């Protein structure tokens, strides 16, 4: 009832995506494309202003596990997206307690972003744009949240994508599955991709997978 139009692109999306691909591993495809064509941007940018990149000199993606927490973290320094940018998200979901363009933007983004509810209830976006503030923009696929972020502009430049997993889906924070996961959904991007593990006495440091 609150949320019938939500609950319905959601169910059309979740089914859509399903049928396509069969697989639910096709979220960290998305988040690994998705950080790809945000650092070719800044990249592509680069090649004509000398220091465009000054917020930050690296254009990598950084995968980070949180089993404690249950999170997943998903950085890279790509473009990164002003305030406006996460204002539309993806124009299906309604701001928070207030209950074509929004078409174009699932066509570019809407796989990535409601594939991430097959094996997680809440998706939390950290970015920070050249010519804007660093920013917290949080849904539930239903309503969504922006907040000027109070640490600052810590990013620098980028985006960071955390999703908050579902019990189910527990596994995917493991340090032997997601790094044999992210190898496989790496082949084909032209930038450095890290993932946090631990080596032996244990200390931790990024891994480059690529
Ligand atoms: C799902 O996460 C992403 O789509 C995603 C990512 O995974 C790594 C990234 O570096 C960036 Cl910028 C995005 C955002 C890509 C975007 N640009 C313009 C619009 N939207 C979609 C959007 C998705 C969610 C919130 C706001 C905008």
């Amino acid at each position: 009832e609150k949320f019938a139009f939500q609950a319905e692109v959601n169910r059309m999306m979740k089914l859509i995506i399903n049928s396509l691909y069969k697989n639910k591993e096709i979220f960290l495809r998305e988040l690994i494309s998705n950080a790809s064509d945000a650092l070719d941007k800044i990249r592509l940018i680069s090649l004509t202003d000398e220091n465009a990149l000054a917020g930050n000199e690296e254009l990598t993606v950084k995968i980070k596990c949180d089993k404690e927490k249950n999170l997943l973290h998903v950085t890279d320094t790509g473009v990164g997206m002003t305030r406006e940018e996460l204002v539309k998200n993806l124009g299906t979901i309604a701001k928070s307690g207030t209950s074509q363009s929004t078409s174009e933007l699932i066509g570019q983004f809407g796989v990535g972003f409601y594939s991430a509810f097959l094996v997680a209830d809440k998706v939390i976006v950290t970015s920070k744009h050249n010519n804007d503030t660093q920013h917290i923009w949080e849904s539930d696929s239903n309503e969504f949240s922006v907040i000027a972020d109070p640490r600052g502009n810590t990013l620098g430049r980028g985006t960071t994508i955390t999703l908050v997993l579902k019990e189910e889906a527990s596994d995917y924070l493991e340090l032997d599955t997601i790094k044999n996961l992210v190898k496989k959904y790496s082949q084909f991007i032209n930038f450095p991709i890290y993932v946090w593990s631990s080596k032996t006495k244990t200390v931790w440091d990024w891994e480059l997978m690529n």
